[PDB]
Order: structure tokens, then sequence, then C-alpha cells
């Protein structure tokens, strides 16, 4: 029993982190096979960051300008290319600690672990969600760029995020490992405002199911609702609309608890309308939306 | 910017986790040098757990009865002993992945990372505190026992916790790596009730400092207080008494923010007396007490 905000074990990713230095800029790279992936803004002076032309800036860079260090050993760079907003540095040595891996582009509401790194060195691991506005609420200081987000399925790391920037509002933007930003963000020091940070309804429901499983039941009520009725309340409270797809995804938690999804919707409806009245659920005073149905099942069933 | 509940990278500990099987009971062991450490209740049938005599039960166990598996390779057990509530199994092979390590017995209020494991296999990593009642609020299913809590100082893992049991209230009890329980708990299936779960005042203050540093300032007020006046309010709200030692420990955060510790105490006082009025601090609707002053400094300064 007990339910915690839980990250994947980070060892497989720790083995992939390197330092990338171009001139005076240092950040993190991800070493997989004989390629180091890093944000392309490694080639910029903060002077460059106001309106960088990356193709023009990259013309001035040779393989020997990219200093790649894995622990205290230098890697030999034998090629470099720009894909979207990442650099791919070809090195002469395959990473011997390369795990089975995939690159995946996640959807808003999907959770992942971040291994925060500075100078290629892991500092910590936490769990995030891709927000519906394609920001993430991270913990990232200067030097953290190139830190990655990932999921693990048994022995296969799916890399979904690389950190590129903080918005003036202190939220985070980054790319998949093909270098494509999540959302409308660009790697420039310009006015970039996030949209509405809506609550991931299907995740809140999953976490309400987790609460029931772990003994927190005070919020269960005598009511039910319909997808359309629930969605009217969701819209009013800046909750994402709930679809039959979300209902289907909640089926196994429905089944395990014997609480119909639409009954738990009616519980959530009363919580939105009435607040917590100073009570807590799984040690939270607000409705947690950074657990997926898959996450709740995993943690509640103990998958490794 | 951003402030997250952050665990240590788990790789160094992942390399130490093994499966220990005695008869039909499987749990986790910690392999350091040529010793595997595990809960002594590995030798029990759940029948035994009602009033086990561990010395008598252990007489019936030989080295060959302890099945130790690291990945899919069996370790040869060449000795076994009971220290307090842990077994130390001597194996014929030093763990090649043994990190620099220490065993430390932590104080209530101290935070650590847990690597939750099942069958010697890591499932996840989260951050905990030793509660003032010497429980921890974990996420532990059957098979998770022998999972460890740790801190990392650069390259040295300090092991502070091994998981032994859930109380009927769904909170967790365990030992240091010398096998001594935190608090008054015993490894028996008996009536064991936790004391008052008081709030770790010095940690809440640290986290208020973290909030200011990361831009959440609405709760800063025009007031100050004294240790004695604050402590009257702390007692009323089941907060731990604040000492000059706690004030001294908060000095660097005081200095960085230019907010006197006693001013932040007066902020905390008004939050206790007035509640959050539906507002949040670092994405929480309650006062977080599982960040130490050291944790706040670390995450805010980016130590690896
Ligand atoms: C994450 C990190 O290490 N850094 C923050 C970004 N900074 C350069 C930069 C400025 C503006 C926009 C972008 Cl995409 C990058 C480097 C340090
Ligand atoms: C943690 C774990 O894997 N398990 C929970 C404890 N259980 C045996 C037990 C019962 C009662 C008290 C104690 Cl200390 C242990 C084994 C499974």
């Amino acid at each position: 029993s007990g339910f915690r905000k839980m990250a994947f074990p980070s060892g497989k990713v720790e083995g992939c982190m390197v330092q990338v230095t171009c001139g005076t800029t240092t950040l993190n790279g991800l070493w997989l096979d004989d390629v180091v992936y890093c944000p392309r803004h490694v080639i910029c002076t903060s002077e460059d960051m106001l309106n960088p032309n990356y193709e023009d800036l990259l013309i001035r860079k040779s393989n020997h300008n990219f200093l790649v260090q894995a622990g205290n050993v230098q890697l030999r760079v034998i090629g470099h290319s720009m894909q979207n907003c990442v650099l791919k540095l070809k090195v002469d040595t395959a990473n011997p600690k390369t795990p089975k891996y995939k690159f995946v582009r996640i959807q808003p509401g999907q959770t992942f672990s971040v291994l925060a790194c500075y100078n290629g060195s892991p500092s910590g691991v936490y769990q995030c969600a891709m927000r519906p506005n394609f920001t993430i609420k991270g913990s990232f200081l200067n030097g953290s760029c190139g830190s990655v987000g990932f999921n693990i399925d048994y022995d296969c790391v799916s890399f979904c995020y690389m950190h590129h920037m903080e918005l003036p509002t202190g939220v985070h933007a980054g790319t998949d490992l093909e270098g494509n930003f999540y959302g409308p963000f660009v790697d420039r020091q310009t006015a970039q405002a996030a949209g509405t940070d809506t609550t991931i309804t299907v995740n809140v429901l999953a976490w309400l199911y987790a609460a029931v499983i772990n003994g927190d039941r005070w919020f269960l009520n005598r009511f039910t609702t319909t997808l359309n009725d629930f969605n009217l309340v969701a819209m009013k409270y800046n909750y994402e609309p709930l679809t039959q797809d979300h209902v289907d995804i909640l089926g196994p938690l429905s089944a395990q608890t014997g609480i119909a999804v639409l009954d738990m919707c009616a519980s959530l409806k009363e919580l939105l309308q009435n607040g917590m009245n100073g009570r807590t659920i799984l040690g939270s005073a607000l409705l947690e939306d950074e657990f997926t149905p898959f996450d709740v099942v995993r943690q509640c069933s103990g998958v490794t």
C-alpha cells in the first residue's frame, strides 16, 4: 500500500549522459550507440540567442569544435549534423552502456521521468507530465539543457523529451529526440507564452482510483453522471474533455475497484464543485493529474 | 527554475539489488562487496510471522537454503549471520558494481530516496522522509521488502533504510543497514500503532524559502515572531518545535533570499492560522515538509 510520485530507475539513462562543450557553452548530451544528441543552441553565444540562424552559426563549427566528455574521457567527434532543433554528433566509439532504446513523441497528458544533469553528471530524477499546453513543469537550472525524459518498458528506454528552454513564467519547453519541439515553442530568446494549463481529467480519475485502492474513499458519493454532463463541469473548471477513449483506458481500474468510470466522474464533479473542505487524498490537498491510468496500474501491481 | 520532489539518480543502487529466496519467501537483498543484506523475516512462513523466534527459526537454515540471484546468475552463499533484524549472507563473489558506500542511521525529518524493487528488480524511485514517529510514507507492495533508502554525496551512497513492514494504517516501518528498526517497531504481525505524525517545521520553512527563490511569494507578510511565540502556534498545529539549531541550518537560505528566518516563521504562522485560501505554493495546496534545508540548497544550486 501507499501511492508515491514515482520515477523510473535512472541507471540505464545515467550510462548515456555526457558533457557537450562548443566554445564557452556547456550542456548535456545523450550518447546512444555512436551518436551524441544535444540541443543545437550549444553552438550559440547568449548574444546569438536573440535571433540565431543555426545553419549559418553551424557553418563556423567543425567536428573538433564539439568537445564531448563521458566521465573524464574525451570522445572523438567524426561527424555532426543538425536534425530540427538537435545536433547529432557522430563519435568513433559506440556507448558500451547503450540500453535497448526507442525515440517516441508523446501526447499531452503522458508522464515520463526526467534525469536532471549538469556537465553530463546526474543530479536527480523526478516524474513529469507533458502538459496540455505542451510545457512541462520541471526543475532545470542553467547547464541542465540536454537532460532527457524517458519511459522504461522492462529493458527498453523510450526517450520522449530533451530539455531546451525555460519560458519567462518558469515552465519548461523541449523537443523529442528527433529535435521537434513539443507545442509551438522555438529555441530563441523571444516572447513565448504558454496556453491554458488545463487539468488532465483522465489522470485525475486514475489517481482517484489509486486513492480508493490505497484506502482513501471519503470522496466517493451516491451520484453518477454522463460524459456530456461531466464535460460541462470539466469545461467550467479548465479540465480536458473526457472521451470514450479515456473511459475505455480506465476500464481495468473500474474493474479492479468495481466503481463504474461514470460514478468516479460524478465523484470528481462534486470535488470540483465543493472543493476538498480541508481534507486530503493520497496526501494531496489538490487533484493530482500527473499519474496515467498505466502509471496507477503499474505502481498498484508492482511491474519492474 | 522550478522545484520538484527529486530523488537521487538510482543507478549506483540498481547495481546492488538481488533476489533472496528462503523456502517459499522471496524478497530483495542489497549486495555490497561479498555480503548480501536482507530482512531476517525472509526465513518466516506467514504462519511464523505471528510470534517468530528468529534465532530458533534460523537454526533450521543452512547457507544452501538462501537462494541469492543477481540478474539471472546465482551467487554461492558461504556464510550467514543475523545482526539485529537483518541477515548478512556471505557470498563467494564481491559485487563488481559495489559503489563507495556508508551505513548511516538518519534522524526524523531527514529525507532519502527509495528504490522500490520486486524479485531484485527495480520498479521505481521516489523521495521519502523519516517521519517524527519513525514511520515513512512509502509505496511498497508484497515482495518490496529489502528495498533500500539512501542518500548520495557525489560518489558515496549512504544507505539509511531497508523496508521490513506495513502497519495496519498503510504506513511503513524498517531498519537501518545494521538491522535496527527506526522507532519502536518489531518484525512481527502484531498490533503496532504509529504515534502523532507531526509536521517537520524546519523542512516546511526550507520549502517556503524554495518557493520564494522560484517566484512564489504571495504568502510573504509584514510580520515577524520569536522562537517561543512561533512554537506556541507550532504545538497547536502538531508542528515539531523549532530550535536555534533549525534556525542556524536555515541561515544560508535566509542569506540567499534576504528573509530573516523569524520573518519566514511569521509567514508560516499566518499560513497555519489562515490556511491557503485556495491558493498554492510550488504547485502544492498543503505545506510540504519532505525537503530538508540541504535538499533545497542542492536542488536550487544544482549539485551532482
Ligand atoms: C537549459 C540550459 O542549460 N540553459 C538555458 C538556455 N540557455 C540558452 C537559451 C536561451 C534562450 C532560448 C534557448 Cl532555446 C536557449 C542556455 C542555458
Ligand atoms: C515487504 C514485503 O515484501 N512483505 C511484507 C511483510 N511480509 C512478512 C511480514 C509480516 C508481518 C511483519 C513483518 Cl516485519 C513481515 C512479507 C512480504
